[PDB]
């Protein structure tokens, strides 16, 4: 959803500050008659303050609408606060305030920062300016890359010297969980932007063949990796190409030894301007076995396992 | 019930600072044998203070009664402090004190706003000014009409740039609900007493009809509109009549494009001081179909629903 | 789903008699690695015999299929018995046992032939010949026209000397209801298939204006009228438009009066054989206002109300 | 309520059968929309059997009544039953059908048969002549009088040589219980309608100026005492006063050394003749203390306790 | 139980201020091995501080002792707490340590003290000087007589100008309740220790015999009424007596025209020096009945309430 | 356990029949002081019957036991009944008694097979014949091997022409379950025991390898392929060692292709007659990897699934 999903600018002192939305307010602006000459300007409830412009009705859930998310919950508010901090420390100017609110983000990206920023074991619950960068990338008001320190968080499940591989816990979250139960998905975050040995490649990659082998590694390019369900690729290539497509723009294939043989293709086509249908194609077919990098790999975890 | 349910005068330099009862002194009071000289008297209870007059016993709810008030829950004493916070701010004189307690209000209209009070969410949860201005035009100590800020509240169900109406949640009320669980009620308030366009008139004139054809479109005649079901105009007329009659007196027959045409010729003729029977008898009569004055907007509705 | 997916057929005498499918056969089924030369042919479990053929595995909801039925609940086997006692009553021959099975039949309509089944109170509990004919009009292996008698049911809402109104309990369904929780749906059917007087079409269209002015009277053409919300007329003409389109049939508008004005047109420029466009268009614009039949009614039931 | 409530006639060769009503049916009648001319009628619901004649709608609860019966329940039918096993013993005729389930019966006392019925200690459990004896007298369709034997039962709180006296169990009924949930009264039968010695009525006085000093001790004439609260000796005089208006008739006054000495002047002044207000006038005053039968007793109880 | 069995002395700056013991400090102590020669002396848990003399272990509910008290509820904290508040605004010397804390007093009393301390509606919750007369009255450390406001408290079943009645709450006590759950007593405590005049006697007393007939209204001497089952009159006797016996001592028989004939007469003999088996007599024979001072009482109030 | 811990010998005319024993009177000689001189012997509890020898206390779980089996449940006396419904059918003779009885079968596999006899859907609910055929394979008194239809059962995961995955619920047992809740382990029956054609092993290897490629495929030898996860090859290598060296015996190694590479040589050394270190050497080293027989299987379904 748009950021003008969550709040409302404010003129004070030169600088826009930005408020929350009180649940209550988006409640009575789903129950206004608006003229269409007023879809686009936030909307007075009268009694709880301002609410979001009323053309984006559709981003809240309802009797009749379960594509959005669950405003009423705690979740709406911490996820709401998290974005007004954020924003707050850019002192937005009465040019961008538009721009910047129709940017649309990941909720689960934000409700996981809250899960982060809330646990007192979290080095972000100590840290405001890691916090702080965390949210800014995720609003996308950041040029950094989301590695370990910064990531959405979730279950980690394989920590090397090089990655940490989590569990998104999306069926677990309260403002807008994946509402599909079969879902399981993973990231995979760099600790640090630099240099990778291969024996930590080597680590990485045999944890992903021996305890997912049903995964195929792919990544969105924005510097991590995302471990998915075959089934699940084709809808990945869509929402990539999608995004892609929106040139009005960089891409990471990340490591070409770890990521999927077809994902690589279907990427690198894309990368250098192809089309759907070209692209696609390449990830159906049954490519040349490329040489195994990490040979081995299966039949050593198999081996120490029998021990 | 009367003010002097809730609170009792105390001399204090001389102004009247109003107290609130504690519930076990009117448990107290209910079990004492008074005098009959002494009936209009406050109680003492010696143990847990000062009680209201003995004649009053009716108006709590005890193994007998099921038509008075539940003073045993909290909410008797957030109301009483509610009235006792408005009337504090009048500093009333040693000759109304008892006009002003006499004063017969409403409960329902009372713990509404004690329910809005304490929702931070809620405009009055920050302005004792609003708060204030809200409760005295409930207790009878104002002139202002009741308009949205200053509503007794419930929930939203429809909101134009013009009127926001609520649904009264009198059913839950922990004070003195409504024991009737077939009971359903509107009430439409003004959000500014001025002007009002007619395509605005019109767009809630539509939700009326539309979402709520079962319902006539009545008033008590203090600014607002009330929204109740057909099978209890009568119910409503006598009540607005027994007020009316008590000249001893300001009527809004509110406008006649919304009122229900029955109702609005029952309170004419009320306002042109006729008897009862002669009203009532208005009430009754399939009078001539008057002009509809938006025509189709049941059509227009109906088609928009089909897409 | 096709009646393939609740028995199979066995060769008794000449005769073909069929029996029900145990739900661990078909959850068997689910699991098998059947070749592409056999997905028509029955599957054998070899544990709990035989199940259905495995080109239907998407009638079934397992983890990853919520669009079909829940086969382990103990009304799967009731249906299913429904089912097998009807067309054993029929003595199908070694040549329309594939006709017969692959016939596609509403499930909701067969569970709700259950729970009149086995009510005692209602009268297929003790009537073998109305259950047989209920059940056979479900299961389109017979010509006669569904009416009060042998009506699926639901909960009772109006009756008449003419009509008799169902709400549909599709909600509460254990074998496949409907997902959608905002769903309300109401179906009328005629007590006698004869001459209708006026005060009796009079009497139900007043009931339809007043108690469900929300709800279009519409039809499939099969005898009853179906009350739905505006907001559904679409997928209606949809569904009732491609089953026409199966040319491969006879349709009945019903009484004019009370089926909807654009529903009516929609459904003739059908059975002179136009095109969807141009159906579905009349359909959406707000013709012209027929004269109206029965005018007053509305009028009328409030003024009873108000007494 | 009428017996028409509970059942309906059915020739079956020469004589009447009744039969019990389907609940199903009854709500069906109370959603159906009939002719005032068939309102005395039977009701058909094509679903459910015959229902009561519409014109009795205010006999059953719904979301609107609730001062009807919970037709609902198991106990509608076992009730139902009882008055059909009854009625069905008579062998009624095609002339009185009509007079016998106009009678107007207590529920209550149906009920309280019913709970003494399915006991099997209860020696109506196994006494059909005996059951249906109390029936009968219950109904109205018998000469007979009342006694512990044929008592309506309850809980027994005090036997006698010549007395017993049950606690009525009222409030716990499933069919038609009483909703004022300060309800208390007892019932004192005759164990055998034959001489009482004095030693037995004083044994029995005593209990009750001890035990139930708050009640006063009346009687509505069929040869019970009734034990009710002095604040409700009112609504007594009034039932048994429009009772006895009812020319078109015996009343027992019961032993006069134990009713109340104002309900017997009250009720003399009725088998007199005279009308209300003269009656009601002598149940107030303090009329001139009568001679104390067995003084005494008060002392005599207390004393024994002290031991 | 004597005052020893809730704190222990200790002295600080020539005065002894009193210690609460803790629970697990007595539980240690009830497992210890005392030497006979230690029995009277407090005890030393070691890890939870000192605990009573060893001899009061009979005093404590233990596996194998109901007749005791249940020390680990917060009660017996809140409790010890009391006394001691109370005991420390004495500032007893080196030489009445004892004497005091061997001091036998009501639990009951005491426990009912913590429930008025802690209502923030009972006056005692606002007035420390009221709460520790309250106190020092029943730990027997004060001259004054226990009337409304000092009185132990309960549920008030009855007001008078003179009077108040409170309905014992034993049954509910955490610290020691009564076992037998058909316990039922009220005290009656007097509201001033003034002139009471005679029609404020005949509101009680009217009260008593209408409302607790089966009441025997006697008094322990110390300036309030008890009201007492007869068949309780015997026990009272007894612990009444033993305490007179107690010569080593004043008596209030309270109003003769209120206290139980017999009552009365048991103990005038009492105050007289009489033997027991002298005045239990009294007690049972069925005296010559009194000049009833207050005729009529009865059959008014019965009156009132049939109106 | 030995068959002797579930019932008894008793001669019935020159044959022997087995009963049952009751849980109690297990529970009785649990507690009995047998000499050691009638261990072996049967024991009287003279309350409940016979119980199992007391040399075999430890089969019974108690309060210091937990490695032996639950014998007061329901499932103790249906496997016991399902043992005794087999030798019943042996007719065993007054010399096999003793060699019957102390056979030790596996618990597990006759709950199962309880669990198989009492559903309904199950073939073994209407088969005697195939349930003793069954129930003989598992008390080691049948020459057959065990195939699907004679199966202990389970849930089934996987179907295909020549075999049937289940998936083993021992977790769940009641009599003897696992107590490592981190158990999970599949047997393969063939469902014939004829020539398996190519394309069944390789639909069956593939799925082993996609679904299940954290185990190791081996076998026990009886005929049916058991999936264990690799950290447990070990502990199996132990049992079927131990139970070959009772030399005192046949082996099936199964399709070479499927079972496990290291699981063959261990097996085949065995075979040969080898030592257990020999043996268990085999299975450790990391042998060169022989050449894949259905290479691609990975793959094709990772493409599948893709799609
Ligand atoms: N309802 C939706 N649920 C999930 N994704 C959506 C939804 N609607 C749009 N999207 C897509 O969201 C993006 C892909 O999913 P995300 O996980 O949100 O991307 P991402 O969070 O940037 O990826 P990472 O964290 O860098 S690996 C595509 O740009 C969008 O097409
Ligand atoms: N127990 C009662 N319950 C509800 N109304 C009562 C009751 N007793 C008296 N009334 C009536 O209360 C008034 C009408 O109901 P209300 O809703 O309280 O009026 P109101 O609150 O002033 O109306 P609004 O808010 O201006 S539309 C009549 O003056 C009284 O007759
Ligand atoms: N999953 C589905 N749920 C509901 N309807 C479906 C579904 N799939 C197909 N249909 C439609 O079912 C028919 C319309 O719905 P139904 O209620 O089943 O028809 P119907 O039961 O014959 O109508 P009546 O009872 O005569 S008014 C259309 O022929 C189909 O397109
Ligand atoms: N809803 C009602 N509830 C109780 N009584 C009613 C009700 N409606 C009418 N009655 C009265 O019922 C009768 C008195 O109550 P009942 O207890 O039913 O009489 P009764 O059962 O004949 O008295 P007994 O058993 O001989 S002492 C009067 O004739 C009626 O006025
Ligand atoms: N376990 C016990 N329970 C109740 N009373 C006891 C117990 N043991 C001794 N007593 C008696 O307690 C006294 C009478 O009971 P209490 O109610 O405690 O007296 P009281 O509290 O002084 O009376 P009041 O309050 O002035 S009317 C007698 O002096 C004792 O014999
Ligand atoms: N407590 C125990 N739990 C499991 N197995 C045991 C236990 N005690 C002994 N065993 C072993 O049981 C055998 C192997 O386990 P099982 O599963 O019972 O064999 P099985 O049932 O014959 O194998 P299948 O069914 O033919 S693949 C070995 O012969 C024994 O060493």
């Amino acid at each position: 959803a748009e950021l003008a999903c969550f709040c409302y600018p404010h003129l004070e002192n030169d600088s826009y500050k930005f408020i929350p939305f009180n649940n209550l307010a988006i409640k009575a602006m789903l129950t206004a008659k608006v003229d269409k000459k007023d879809m686009d300007k936030f909307y007075d409830s009268i009694i709880y303050g301002i609410a979001p412009p009323p053309q984006f009705k559709k981003r809240y859930n309802t009797n009749d609408n379960s594509r959005g998310m669950n405003f009423e919950t705690i979740m709406f508010t911490k996820v709401a606060m998290l974005i007004c901090e954020a924003l707050n420390s850019l002192k937005v100017t009465q040019a961008n305030v538009s721009n910047v609110l129709s940017r649309v983000v990941s909720i689960r990206h934000l409700e996981n920062l809250v899960i982060r920023k809330e646990n007192p074991q979290d080095i972000l619950f100590h840290s405001k300016d890691l916090l702080l960068k965390s949210t800014l990338i995720a609003i996308g008001q950041s040029k950094e890359i989301e590695t370990t320190i910064t990531a959405e968080g979730g279950e980690i499940v394989f920590q090397n010297a090089a990655f940490t591989m989590w569990k998104l816990t999306y069926l677990e979250h309260q403002l807008m969980p994946i509402l599909d139960q079969n879902f399981i998905e993973y990231k995979v975050t760099l600790n640090e932007d630099k240099p990778i040995s291969d024996v930590h490649v080597k680590e990485l990659v045999a944890e992903l063949r021996w305890q997912y082998n049903k995964f195929a590694v792919i990544t969105h390019g924005k510097g991590a990796y995302r471990i998915v369900k075959y089934s699940s690729v084709a809808n990945h290539a869509d929402r990539v190409y999608a995004t892609f497509k929106s040139n009005v723009n960089d891409f990471n294939l990340l490591d070409q030894r770890i990521i999927w043989q077809n994902w690589y293709a279907f990427t690198s086509s894309m990368k250098q301007g192809n089309t759907l249908d070209v692209c696609k194609r390449l990830l159906f077919q049954k490519m040349k076995p490329e040489k195994n990098p990490f040979k081995g790999l299966s039949t050593d975890r198999k081996m120490d396992e029998v021990s």
